[PDB]
DNA sequence: TCATATCACCTGCGTTTCCGTTAAACTATCGGTTGCGGCCATATCTACCAGAAAGCACCGTTTCCC
């Protein structure tokens, strides 16, 4: 329980109102590669911060690689900016992160047919052709990957505060698989998502 | 470089289920052609009928007879 869970990977979505010409955009991005013989869109990473973006002509485009919150929305509109220097409207709209990758290390071993046989309910562990468990929890919904060495991930979230209940949830449960610190000091010690979000700019008039 | 989890996608392959196709035995009329019989025309035979010249009966004035 103290040792609170990092992020790996936030993943957002943001809508442009405007159907544009994919070609024309990708006439001036200074990072760009597509290809329609594999697929029929745009990939632009980016420098800072160093997230992966892909851009539709329906007017739709996707971010990836985000260490924060404030990454997602900040990358987005730079995305966006972009395309409104080109010939688009590009009207920054719909804003959401689709699902957040997190992961923790409680530093004890997991028997995971334990693990599997006690929690069946929710534990999925299949033949060995992979080595970590898979858990399904329902309330909050969050999907968690056990590994024997004693290393967790977390998936399936949208908000901040469920990825950490999800490993407090579950620490006691682990803790019990042991043979012969535990205090989380708060439920969530960190500013809210809202709290960090709103230190970029939100009015899509703010380009 | 293979072995799991999760999401945007969209575009693509070629899949996977009830309907459509070529053509069946058995089905429901309905048509090109078969044979079978009414109305109406004709020359002849007939039923129902009246009219004439002639019958014939009811009747009583006559007169001969009770």
């Amino acid at each position: 329980s103290g040792i609170v869970p990092t992020l790996q990977n936030i993943v957002a979505t943001v809508t442009l109102g405007c159907r544009l010409d994919l070609k024309t955009v990708a006439l001036h991005a200074r990072n760009a590669e597509y290809n329609p013989k594999r697929f029929a869109a745009v990939i632009m990473r980016i420098r800072e911060p160093k997230t992966t973006a892909l851009i539709f002509a329906s007017g739709k485009m996707v971010v990836t690689g985000a260490k924060s919150e404030d990454d997602s929305k900040l990358a987005s509109r730079k995305y966006a900016r972009i395309i409104q220097k080109i010939g688009f409207a590009a009207k920054f709209t719909d804003f959401k992160i689709q699902n957040i990758v997190g992961s923790c290390d409680v530093k004890f071993p997991i028997r995971l047919e334990g693990l599997a046989f006690s929690h069946g309910t929710f534990s999925s562990y299949e033949p060995e052709l992979f080595p970590g468990l898979i858990y399904r929890m329902v309330k909050p919904k969050i999907v968690l990957l056990i590994f024997v060495s004693g290393k967790i991930v977390l998936t399936g979230a949208k908000q901040r505060e469920e990825i950490y209940q999800a490993f407090e949830a579950i620490y006691p449960v682990l803790s019990e698989f042991r043979k012969m610190s535990g205090s989380p000091r708060n439920l969530h010690l960190l500013p809210t998502t809202d709290t960090y979000l709103s230190k970029v700019s939100d009015d899509p008039d703010n380009l």
